[PDB]
């Protein structure tokens, strides 16, 4: 069982990453 929400935030980290 793998948890959405912990997919989710590291997705968003991805996107906050390719901020800079
Ligand atoms: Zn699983
Ligand atoms: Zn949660
Ligand atoms: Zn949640």
């Amino acid at each position: 069982e793998e948890d959405p929400d912990l997919k989710a935030a590291i997705q968003e980290s991805l996107r906050e990453a390719e901020e800079a």
